[PDB]
């Protein structure tokens, strides 16, 4: 029954344009009378940037452009009519609501999940979405957020940043939150978008574009974040909770078997009671409560992949619309969406069985997409 | 049985230790009645507990201890012969002479590799060493350094921190070094120290221990480090420079596709001619100018390295004397050293071609052993 799925997509809905276009501090847009596309500045580092376009507008336009590729539903349908994908699971991007007031949060949250599933409605069977959370609200306010989605059509399940409630993934005050989510039998997609300080790529990251931190910063996060989770014992707290990790884990497969050693090995966990016999390894939570992302990019990764989760709980998925050819019409078919399907060809082969579970049975038995 | 070769085992050496020892300030080693080993202190944290230990014999002995699998050759001897081991490549552990004043550098470099060779000397066709460079010293001094380095008997290379000389492997003012290492054949070992900067493990780290900066840290920081090598054309401008990279490349393996497809959807480097159509990609890189070592505790991490660099191109290693057994004789075999053989025998095969070139036979080819 080989359909195929997209898990890892994403849009910005208008009523999230709109609350970002108000805004007075970063992130937010700006509409130029120059160009056709607002402009969307997350990082401060190019506020200044702006400042001089605002007034030589003979500096380059700051930060990112708010393309059709991010905005239109229609476009996202012309993507998935020409790139071979029949359903997508499409989530809220960077930066989600992390950055919003505790009071406005939950307002906020509401609306643009309210136009998550109203944009699924459009395309009955093809659109599901994972929604995403008010985390700087109290945690009341995102229980209540959390039990309000899950009544919402076509929602499959929660987008989640790794800073969490603002302390990172371990932090006690989310295992409630973690609770809830797991409860209500949705799925938690953990995406990265903080990256790492970007002292670590040098006097001359610069020189390389975005490379360095796209390339290392974004899957170097999710494998922190993870670590941190499971080594809090987060997934022993909470056995029902279920884990879909951006970028086939980040580094997680390949790193698996040194966590494992450095865990064992560690002096002060040992004498300290934390390495008991009985402990579940970070392998047996691969296998039992996480699911990988196919965004990889070569047949190496996902092998390491595959092993490490198996065929059943690994999902194709595109990045859209983050990686778009830079020379091949935007409009035609991209070569990173065909980098992936192309993976999982070379790794467990065309037409097999396994091919039909990664490329998107997989994401409709877990997500139930119906 | 085809030769066991141990390409990633370090050692503090006497002169090493003694040249710590005269130290007043971070790193340093000093000695009490009351302690059997010499503390190693490498922390400015550390600083304050040392002088109660200084003052009292009751307080604890700051930092951790120099044991005999750090110092001792005849530990080393036998931690060989207890795991199966016939041929180490040693090498100085980190931190190096990274910290040194750039006068005093090429000095104490000089005797600790001297000291090197002559430990190697002691057990003739079962130790080889990787020469530790002054790189806080000038570019002139360095390069003497490895001219003096290549003529002493068994050595087979040079260890090299990610800092470089400062500004780390894509600093232009390294590239008199790696042209000097390369044509004098030495293979580089790459190897991480600085890990990435505590705040990214957040406020619990500690509760893990050490799980954070050792398990991700050091390979991420490999990562980092090497591809800036490759973003800078390095691999490029020194064509006959060879790396052997730490930790089974980091996590470089599973990355190198994500990387390249960065790199092809970079807006800035294709509009501005960095992407040419004839460029050498990672993948090649990898295949031509990069060795790998197997220390990846796990047949997953193993077959994704071998898928990369190919099975003549990956070296076993222990990383001894990092993790040894906590609560088994650290006396006897080390979990940490046969959790890679193991992995090596479940990639490829016990007893197959493949297992006799990962276990040793690749590091006889390529450093002549
Ligand atoms: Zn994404
Ligand atoms: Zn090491």
């Amino acid at each position: 029954t080989p359909v195929v799925v997209d898990i890892h997509t994403h849009m910005y809905p208008p009523s999230y344009i709109a609350m970002l276009e108000k805004r007075q501090t970063i992130p937010l847009v700006r509409t130029f009378p120059q160009a056709d596309e607002p402009r969307l500045i997350l990082l401060s580092s190019e506020l200044a940037a702006l400042d001089a376009a605002l007034a030589d507008p003979a500096a380059k336009l700051p930060g990112r452009p708010l393309s059709t590729h991010f905005a239109s539903l229609a476009q996202k349908m012309h993507f998935m009519d020409t790139n071979g994908i029949r359903v997508s699971v499409i989530s809220l991007a960077n930066p989600w609501f992390d950055f919003l007031a505790p009071d406005e949060a939950p307002g906020i949250a509401d609306a643009v999940n309210a136009e998550f599933s109203d944009m699924c409605a459009q395309h009955v069977g093809r659109l599901f979405f994972f929604a995403a959370l008010p985390l700087s609200a109290p945690v009341d306010a995102v229980k209540a957020s959390i039990e309000r989605v899950k009544n919402l059509k076509y929602c499959r399940g929660i987008i989640l940043g790794t800073s969490g409630l603002g302390k990172g993934l371990d932090d006690p005050h989310l295992l409630p939150v973690f609770e809830a989510v797991a409860d209500a039998k949705l799925l938690v997609f953990l995406a990265p978008h903080y990256g790492l300080p970007n002292e670590v790529y040098g006097p001359r990251s610069e020189e390389y574009g975005h490379v360095l931190p796209l390339a290392l910063g974004f899957p170097m996060e999710t494998t922190i974040a993870v670590a941190r989770m499971y080594m809090a014992g987060v997934f022993d707290h909470v056995r029902n909770l279920q884990m879909l990790l951006a970028h086939s884990g980040g580094t997680l497969p390949f790193l698996a078997g040194r966590i494992e050693s450095c865990i064992v090995h560690d002096g002060h966990l040992v004498k300290t009671g934390k390495v008991p016999k009985d402990r579940r390894t970070i392998w047996t939570v691969l296998k039992e409560q996480i699911y990988l992302d196919a965004v990889i990019y070569s047949e190496v990764g996902l092998q390491a992949a595959i092993a490490s989760s198996g065929a059943d709980r690994l999902m194709f998925g595109t990045d859209h619309p983050f990686f778009p050819p830079i020379e091949e019409d935007v409009q035609g078919p991209w070569d990173s969406s065909r980098l992936n399907a192309q993976a999982v060809i070379k790794a467990v082969g065309e037409g097999s069985s396994d091919a039909a579970a990664v490329m998107g049975l997989n994401a409709v038995r877990v997500l139930s997409l119906k």
